[PDB]
RNA sequence: GGCCAGGGGCGGUUCGAUUCCGCCCCUGGCC
C-alpha cells in the first residue's frame, strides 16, 4: 500500500538493485529494499503504522526496517554512499554492476515501470557483470569478490573492460588493503552459494586467494580435490537427502587443507565457521591419514567402529574423496539400511 | 539477517541417552 502513501506525501518511492534484479531474473524474495526522494523514514513509519507493525528508524542513517508476514522491507533517503535532495539516478549511479542498478517504481503514477540508465537490463539479457566506471574497483576492492560471485552464481561473464580494471585491482594490491570484515563476510556469502566451487574457480583464475589467505597458494590435487567432491555432495545430496549440510564449507576446508598459518584455524577463526568445521578441521591431521589407512584392514563389522566419527557427517564426506575406500562408505549408508530395515 | 553461545521447543538417529543432528524461542556477545 505504499504507492499510495508515498502519493498522499507525494512523494516517491522504488524498489531497488538487488531485488529487481533477481526478479528480472524470475526469484521469489522476502528481503526488499526501497530508495524514497524523501523521507524514508516517515515512509516506513507510518507503513508500519497502517499495518500495526513495529518499526526499526535509524536517524543519521536515513534508514528504516519493518516486517509484514515474512516480508522484510527496508526503506533509505536516496544519497551518495555515506547532504542536500539527491536523485534516484544519484543514489542508483553508486552502485554495484549494471544488473544492480535498476529500479522499479511503486508510484502508482507509472507504476511497475522499470528503471534503468546504466543499460542494466541489457547486460542482464547479455549475462555480463560490467562496473559503472573505471574507479568501481577502487573506490571499493571488496566487489572484487562480488564480482566474481555474480559471474559465479549466474554463470556471468565479466565485460572486457571489467575484467581488465578487475585484474588491475588485484595486482594493485587493494585486496590486501581492503576493511579485512568487508573481504571475510563477502567470502562466507560466496561460500554459501550453491555454484560455490565455480565462483573458487574465477578466484583462482585472478589469483584473488593469494592475497586474502596469507598461507594460501594453488595446486592442483586440491582444485581436482574440489571437483571430486563436488561428485560426492552432487550423489549424496540425492539419497542421503535426509540429513545434509552446508556443503559448502567441506570445499573450503580442502582449501584450507595443506595449512598454512600453524595450522591455519586462525581464518576458520575469522570466518563464523560453525562447530562441525572448526572441528573436522582438527579432525583432518589425526584421522584423515590414519582412518583411511586403518581402514584398508575391514571384513565387516568395523564399519560401526567408524560410525562413530559421522558424529559429525562432513568427515564421512572427506572420506569417498580417496577411490580406494569410496564404495565401502557407499554402501555403509545402504547396510545400515538393512539394519534399521532387518 | 551468519555464527559464539547462555537457557526452551516442536520433530528425530539409535535402545535409550538433556552427549547426535532440523529448526524455532529466549539471554548476552562478533560480521
Ligand atoms: N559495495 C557495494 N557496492 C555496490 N552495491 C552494494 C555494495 N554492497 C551492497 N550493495 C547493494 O546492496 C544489496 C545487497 O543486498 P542483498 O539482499 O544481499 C542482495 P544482493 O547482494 O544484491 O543479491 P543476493 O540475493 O544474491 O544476496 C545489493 O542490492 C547491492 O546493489
Amino acid at each position: 500500500m505504499v504507492g499510495q502513501i508515498a502519493k498522499e506525501m507525494g512523494l516517491r518511492a522504488y524498489i531497488v538493485g538487488g531485488v529487481v534484479r533477481d526478479i528480472l531474473l524470475g526469484k521469489e524474495v522476502w528481503d526488499v529494499d526501497f530508495v524514497v526522494e524523501g523521507n524514508a523514514i516517515e515512509l516506513a513509519k507510518e507503513l508500519a503504522r497502517r499495518h500495526g507493525v513495529n518499526v526499526h528508524p535509524f536517524p543519521e542513517f536515513g534508514t528504516a526496517h519493518l516486517k509484514i508476514g515474512k516480508l522484510k522491507l527496508e526503506f533509505a533517503t536516496a544519497r551518495r554512499e555515506t547532504v542536500e535532495p539527491a536523485s534516484l539516478k544519484e543514489d542508483l549511479i553508486r552502485r554495484d554492476f549494471t544488473i544492480n542498478a535498476m529500479a522499479i517504481s511503486v508510484n502508482l503514477e507509472d507504476y511497475g515501470t522499470l528503471i534503468d540508465y546504466f543499460g542494466g537490463l541489457r547486460d542482464l539479457k547479455d549475462k555480463v557483470i560490467r562496473v559503472l566506471h573505471p574507479v568501481s574497483f577502487i573506490e571499493d576492492p571488496v566487489r572484487i569478490l562480488r564480482a566474481l560471485r555474480f559471474a559465479g552464481r549466474l554463470n556471468f561473464k565479466l565485460s572486457r573492460s571489467t575484467e581488465k580494471l578487475l585484474k588491475q585491482a588485484v595486482n594493485l594490491g587493494l585486496l590486501k588493503e581492503a576493511p579485512r570484515g568487508r573481504l571475510i563476510n563477502e567470502i562466507k556469502l560466496a561460500l554459501r552459494e550453491d555454484r560455490f566451487l565455480e565462483i573458487l574457480e574465477l578466484y583462482r583464475k585472478y589469483r584473488v586467494l593469494e592475497e586474502i589467505i596469507e598461507g594460501f597458494q594453488w595446486n592442483e590435487k586440491v582444485l581436482q580435490k574440489l571437483y571430486a567432491l563436488r561428485k560426492v555432495v552432487d550423489w549424496h545430496a540425492l539419497e542421503f537427502s535426509e540429513e545434509r549440510i552446508d556443503y559448502g564449507w567441506l570445499y573450503l576446508l580442502i582449501l584450507i587443507s595443506n595449512l598454512d598459518y600453524e595450522r591455519g584455524k586462525h581464518f576458520l577463526e575469522e570466518m563464523s565457521a560453525p562447530s562441525w568445521v572448526r572441528e573436522t578441521y582438527k579432525f583432518m591431521k589425526f584421522k584423515l591419514g590414519s582412518l583411511k589407512e586403518e581402514l584398508k584392514k575391514a571384513k565387516e563389522n568395523y564399519e560401526v567402529y567408524r560410525l562413530l566419527k559421522p558424529l559429525h557427517t562432513s568427515v564421512l564426506l572427506l572420506l569417498m574423496l580417496e577411490e580406494e575406500l569410496k564404495e565401502k562408505i557407499k554402501l555403509y549408508l545402504e547396510k545400515l539400511r538393512k539394519v534399521k530395515l532387518p
